[PDB]
């Protein structure tokens, strides 16, 4: 019938966040392996890994500890200065003079074509992360499918996102007759898990201080390569998914995939989106680690491996992280007292509202708190997204600009 | 028989704290009026309340919204610099010639006498609080009951502590066999609660911003005053106390009562210890408020009944409050992380020994670790004692004095 296009993104720089740019190359190699096109196919990563001072492999990342290369042959389309959200919403419109550096690649894509999309790192509520310090807004993306979609550029999407409160990016806000189908990692409220981390079962190879993949994101790679993708289909991939990412129900350690969008797109077979590989005939309970704290992990870990002349630098440079992350946590903790009171600030800022109830009402008025925190409180990390919830429920509970303006000057001026 | 002797302790001062001092004047008319002598009654309270200028009624301190004058007749044996721990142990042991200031008035009883112990602020595992910057350490209240004991200075004794984590203080560590029975507001891991706070019921009087009393202390006293203390037997207050304190057996806004030592004594009658008012012949779930944030709510009621001339400077000081704690809170998180590393840390730390079990075997590396945490992180005020439990952890884990100077030196130095 028509062409597969594909963007694949990862929203995060850095060697602890080594995993969300290991799962975008396995994914460019599945695609490949599966007939797909390399101009058709958009890669968003930072590529800073494989060349990394600390890569015990050098131009190599792996996925699995099965230790397969997945770097070779991934194409530079947007690098480093070039992952913005800005450029991801230009190479999903098709619209080359809108792109700002790269390699120019965008899905200028007829209307008889399928897209897939991944996203992997990261996220909070209603947001997603971006390398060059960016934070992309749930309502923004949402736009631009509905302005994809109004120009005739698809027949059908599937949208795959692994991040944190991946769910509170559609609830409420997806449209069904977009003809998108949109799973997610976890819910609105949950976080998302990695796996293959040092010191955990299934052990990645020793030389590793950093985690290689992500649960959700391996589930699904994994599943599709062990599968004819011309018999299976996509809801029995995330069947699969879920089961495999709730970690045998325990959601302690464990989170839930959930749906968004056109629900009849799960009728169709994956390899209209995935490809099939024509070589592929054939038809326990994880140890995985929070997404916000597999930096630290990592960073103990290049602590724990580290002689003296060098090993007290690491050890301060984790005191800096987690005194960081502790004024972020203490500062909106107290911009609710400031503005609610003791004791009605907390249930104010952690309230989650009823699935399929978007996260906020305004989302202009959700990045203006974002501009008001950062503009006295200094800039809020990839980690400082978590409290994206508390900035919305600030927006849902009829609080002025011109009080967040005085409770961040009371909190951090 | 003999001679009933008493010693009733507020540990805490301030205005925030109005409760604490004022169930101690309550305590002390309710033992002269069953009886009891001035002389043998020693009062600790800082003595910062009854003429302080945020009192609504100079010279007055109330326990309970019926209004009631309890400061007019107490006596002022230990107050303000005098409300040591130094003091309290003197003033128990019966040795004037130990005492450092105050009336020195002391507990100098005979073989055949009973005594009252009352002691109401806050407290945290092991400690108690004292009002000039002290802390009180479980093991060594258990000392002077020890060395009281051996000397033949009582036939039986009992106490009534209104804290945090009360509970800690005697399990594992109280004797049976020193004729002591010990009843505390809650459990070893529980916080205790307040009662009569400004928009709440039963509502104190309107022209009040802090609390007036406390769930377990105002429990007993009005218990006491309510019935025939010759027909009640102390096993009798326990179980009103009991079923008062859990507040409808919700322990989400309640605490579990316990008792400790030689628990015979509950068999008899209450009048031995608080004696008897010969006029007595007659024999809803509560809104409560945490220990730890009376403090906040107190100093929101000033701010929400203020005007500007002043209201910026109320605000200023809850904001001063908040980050001061958040940095106690903050530096105890990272010395785990420092010392068990990340996600190892936080469990070693909050971790709770079984009921019976001493809270820390080593009570003098309980208070070396306070002494090296206050060297770097400044000191720990009431609030802070809340990581008792933390501190004494690092000790049962096996690490070293100079491993935890080398962690407060990274976390705050």
């Amino acid at each position: 019938v028509g062409t597969r296009w594909a963007v694949l993104v990862a929203g995060s720089n850095g060697y602890e966040n080594y995993r969300h740019q290991a799962d975008v190359c396995h994914a460019y190699q599945l695609l490949i392996k599966g007939g797909l096109k390399e101009e058709n196919i958009v890669v968003f990563m930072y590529d800073d890994i494989a060349w990394h001072e600390l890569n015990p492999r050098p131009g190599v990342i792996i996925n699995n500890p099965r230790g397969e290369d997945v770097y070779a042959g991934v194409p530079k389309d947007y690098t480093g200065e070039d992952v913005t959200a800005e450029n991801l919403f230009a190479v999903i419109l098709g619209d080359r003079s809108k792109v700002k550096g790269g390699s120019g690649k965008v899905i200028n894509s007829k209307p008889e074509d399928r897209i897939f999309i991944f996203y992997s790192n990261h996220g909070a509520a209603g947001v997603l992360g971006m390398p060059n310090e960016q934070i992309l807004y749930a309502m923004d993306f949402i736009d631009v499918l509905k302005k994809k979609h109004a120009s005739g550029g698809y027949r059908e999407m599937v949208i795959y996102v692994e991040a944190c409160e991946s769910g509170s990016l559609f609830e409420g806000i997806m449209p069904k007759d977009l003809n998108v189908f949109v799973t997610t990692a976890s819910n609105a409220q949950e976080n998302s898990w990695v796996t293959y981390c040092p010191g955990t079962e299934p052990s990645p190879p020793p030389e590793y201080t950093t985690c290689l993949g992500d649960l959700y994101s391996v589930a699904w790679m994994e599943d599709s390569e062990s599968h004819n993708l011309r018999r299976e289909t996509v809801n029995q991939q995330y069947r699969s998914v879920k089961e495999r990412t709730s970690n045998f129900k325990d959601y302690a350690m464990g989170s839930h995939v959930m749906q968004y969008g056109d629900t009849n797109i799960t009728a169709e077979k994956l390899y209209l989106f995935q490809g099939f590989d024509p070589a592929t005939v054939n038809p326990a309970k994880m140890e995985v680690v929070h997404q916000r704290d597999a930096e630290l992990l990592f960073m103990w870990q290049m602590y724990q491996r580290s002689n003296h002349l060098k090993k007290t630098h690491i050890l301060k440079q984790i005191a800096e992280t987690v005194k960081h992350r502790n004024h972020l946590d203490g500062s909106v903790e107290l911009i609710g007292v400031l503005l609610y009171g003791p004791g009605k600030g907390s249930p104010v800022l952690q309230s989650v509202r009823d699935p399929g109830l978007p996260l906020v009402d305004n989302w202009a008025c959700l990045k203006s708190m974002v501009r008001v925190f950062e503009s006295h409180c200094g800039s809020l990390t990839q980690y400082g997204m978590k409290h994206m919830r508390a900035f919305a429920n600030i927006c849902n509970s009829g609080v002025s600009e011109s009080s967040m303006e005085e409770a961040c000057m009371v909190a951090c001026g």
